[PDB]
């Protein structure tokens, strides 16, 4: 009898709870082993496609969503009045998508926040004034899945992280790291150098520096998979940059959909997750598509970056 | 995107109800995947003890039950006060064992009742009490998985019956015969006629007639595994046998953990579950491993050889 | 490093051997394998069509095989010239096929043969006279897989009888049971008793004896898949009949397709195999869908069974 | 019916062939299969020692090799004399085992020669004066499996390149990439730059040059993984760099294990191998351990670099 995620969330939550949260999770989990399925069997953007319709399908079913907002789609979508829930849901179904047919990770990636209290939601208009008055630290839970050699199930509810393994023999997450505890430092560090002349000056000096101090040798790794090259940073520690750059001035990632929930898990492992001013988490929601650049990792990997900002 | 069991469940509680049985039915697809798994390296009895762990463990840890009882143990075990739910559930974890060395189906079979209004559970004692009180009848749910080539999963919760099938490469039971109807007639027999010389005169005329009336020739079936048995005989209509003995006066099957559960899928499905003295179902629980003789199937085979025993 | 079926069959072959039966394993291997995953799925007549499909393509795209006979089909086929090898093959794709549905075993069954030297054959008439010359006694391998909750294949060349499962992790026949010996008694036996009335009265008294006598009880099981009731006969011991009755005039099962393979299997693993007349194996094949009933397994209680038909005359 | 690797090169062969080959064929996609099942539950250097074993025991049992050699061993294996085939075949049975613990591509290399005509090996003296005598070219074949998402199986034999991919649900490689023909130019380059205050002068031009020049947009890609990072290069076109070290020892894959097999299979596909002169293909065996550097791809991309290197 192994431990599943499914008894993991039960166990956690108070004894007699509602219980949204854990439909909630079946639901991710059912998305998450339909996607691997399809990824599984690929050489035999349709896989975009059908990851979206997955987790919608899913997660609407559940009753345990009122809001849901995929990154693919301009508007979010409000769930039916008979099975309407509490939480608001953003997810990228599948990140680093083009990945696939090199065989190399890809990945998916949700937050998910809950209603203010004296709140309803009845038309994407309430639901475009709810996210404007919310934040990264209202965030109640975080996770993301990574679609490798393994599947792995990486969560967070605000009290630490816990990363799990899909057992194919019984098509279960099955928990195997748990309280992951990024290093405070470790030598490495992941970024796209083919931007390099579009960089701001600070963070040319900063990649200088690592290349090139006489203290301090360091490792580049860059899949090109946002969850794969933040799951490494996760586990081994290390640094991983989307800094600003000319031609993209409000930086790459979306907030909602994929930095703010990374962020959410980086800092509850223990390491920085920062944007152009302080904490991600932290900024306000102005916009659906609003985006960030992002320096997440290893604590004093991201103040030695901070520090060439600063100055 | 097919329909999952639980999707299935889900949707067919009340919008918005207390969630208890999903939880459990949850749990009991756990169990069948983990015993699955098992069944399929077998080789590469030790499969009767797994599979009683997996169900107790899952079961007791789902926060829906209050009772449970395993037809291996002489005792009910009864939940701890902070993860204790409404539901007492008898099983068989593993009908047929030793048929795995052989390849041969195996089944697990499972019964669910709920705690009578105004009641408590805090001992094995008022436990003892409270089955005492109860009949078939009052079963709010039942079930049985098999495990052959395939792996299904049949259930009833009172309106009717349906079959999932467990898709591997999700690890999910997926509805596949919904709305099972066991037909009014076929002529299929189902016992072992290897105890011919100890049975009942008018169970022996009755085998006698089928053999050599001059009107309607039958079939015969007989795997050996009451599950695989029973899933035939709901799927292809006949009957199924387990009659009176002179060795065995009170019959073979145990009334909680199997005949009651049974009796209650084959009913609604459209057949007969009758014992000794009418339907199974109507029968009182005196004794916690109480035993019961059974005729079931097609409601008017059963008919016919009730005929004999009238005569 | 477990011990596969393809690493069994090469140890097994003479150092630096043609290969040729290597080949022919590899194919019904991925046979076996591809017919596992349709059966797997079934839910979510078919099965026969697919099951004849595979074996087909794999076993003329080998380059092992001669001549092809498949049970469904009313000739031979013969390897076109390019890649022709030197078995002749019989097989039955998915016996019990109807049993999908209610989730209970199926099988599949195979005899292979040799050319007789100086021998070709560029035709199906060549191959028809060929058949005619051959026996049971003449079958160089057997044997036949069975889809249950484990995927096992039993195979023999002439020296005993091995059983393999197939590992789904690594798609690959794992040896599970080595040297299979059925033993000499047991008391199971396994037969459709609704066909009663149409059997011959010494039948009739071998199985009012085995539920009637006072010495010995049985226990009866008929799952009514041959591959299946076989396999647990093989196991466990026990006797297997498919006894002669008045609807079918010359028995239910085929000589070359099932009843001549599993006689083989049978005598093996120490068992006895008998029809109407004597051995099955030794029975003379005069047509490509010619039937014969049987008695099978344990050697003891075949002469038991046998013991009724020669007190009868 | 899919079309299976087995099937492949049965036909791919003379009519009525010895079929030494099917069997190397044989044992090493069993090889990759028992390989892949640990990687895959992974977690639930072990790695390392359990896919060596399992090389050279279904390697050996083949009846199809001479002489073995793994790149972890200091000495070749010969087969004992009664199971004694004709194949000379070198493998590195395990690429970027560190990279596991993160869930990133990991790989295996083999490349296989034949023995020369009126030549035998009855020692591991013979064996190092035998292939003292050979070179790249000669190598009748080449292949590499990546372990990710999907296991992948890339296999040349002198024409041209083929790409099969594992189905799980029957354990056999299906051709799903016939006929890989890697671009003549694509603007990503693999490197890794964390090296970069090591590398020769030229490279670091050549680098800044990717990076800085006003015609064309380069990005970057490294995976850390050598079998994944030629995998995507073959796939998307690119160029792969290990550069010799301005030490002159750093910088360097092993010839036999790697850099030759790899060579063979990116040349078949229509891309360019060079060392630190010429065609690694064209460079003498004068050791079993010898280096070299590589820059393998895009054949027009190999000639940019080329190119800052001659002046």
């Amino acid at each position: 009898t192994p431990t599943t995620l499914t008894q993991y969330i039960i166990k956690s939550q108070p004894p007699h709870s509602r219980g949204d949260f854990t439909l909630l999770m079946m639901a991710i989990q059912t998305s998450v082993k339909v996607i691997e399925k399809n990824i599984r069997r690929a050489g035999m953007a349709k896989l975009d496609v059908i990851s979206n319709i997955a987790f919608k399908a899913y997660l609407l079913s559940s009753t345990s969503v009122c809001v849901l907002g995929s990154e693919e789609e301009e508007q979010m979508i409000i769930a039916e009045s008979g099975r309407r829930g509490d939480y608001l849901i953003f997810f990228d179904p599948l990140d680093g998508s083009s990945n696939i047919d090199a065989n190399v990770s890809v990945g998916s990636i949700w937050g998910v926040w809950r209603l203010p209290k004296d709140t309803t939601i009845n038309s994407v208009e309430d639901a475009n004034a709810v996210i404007r008055m919310l934040k990264g630290t209202d965030m109640v839970s975080a996770g993301y899945a990574v679609y490798g050699s393994a599947t792995n199930l990486v969560l967070t509810s605000g009290h630490g992280v816990d990363g799990f393994t899909l057992d194919p023999n019984i098509g279960e997450f099955i928990l195997t790291h748990p309280h992951i505890s990024i290093p405070k430092k470790r030598s490495i560090y992941s970024v796209n150098e083919g931007n390099y002349g579009k960089w701001e000056p600070w963070f040319k000096e900063y990649i200088d520096y690592l290349k090139m101090n006489k203290t301090t040798r360091y490792s580049a790794r860059y899949i090109g998979s946002m969850v794969g090259d933040i799951h490494r940073t996760l586990l081994y520690g290390g640094i991983f940059c989307y800094p600003k750059d000319a031609n993209q001035v409000e930086g790459k990632l979306r907030l909602l959909y994929e930095a703010a929930p990374m962020a959410m898990i980086v800092e509850q492992a223990g390491g920085k997750a920062v944007g152009s001013n302080g904490r991600i988490l932290e900024q306000s929601i102005t916009r659906l598509h609003q985006r960030t650049p992002v320096y997440f990792g290893s604590r004093q990997e991201v103040d030695l970056c901070m520090a060439f900002r600063d100055r």
